This record gives structure tokens, sequence and C-alpha cells, in this order.
């Protein structure tokens, strides 16, 4: 519900974060922590 999430504010995934991109935890582009 509501406005979308900007990059790194709190989520689920792609679709609630307005980068339509991966996240485990906040709004990122490399889907995979460290290297």
């Amino acid at each position: 519900g509501g406005s979308c999430r900007t990059e790194g504010m709190s989520c689920e995934e792609n679709q609630q974060c307005c980068w339509r991109s991966c996240c485990r935890g906040e709004c990122e582009a490399p889907c995979r922590f460290g290297p």
C-alpha cells in the first residue's frame, strides 16, 4: 500500500522499490551480499 520505497529505504523486493531492483533488506542493484 501507498508510495514506493526509494534507494536505501527498507523493503522485501523490487515490487515496493521504485528502482524495480533487488532488495533483501534495502532497495539495491547487486542481488548479493558483499563481492
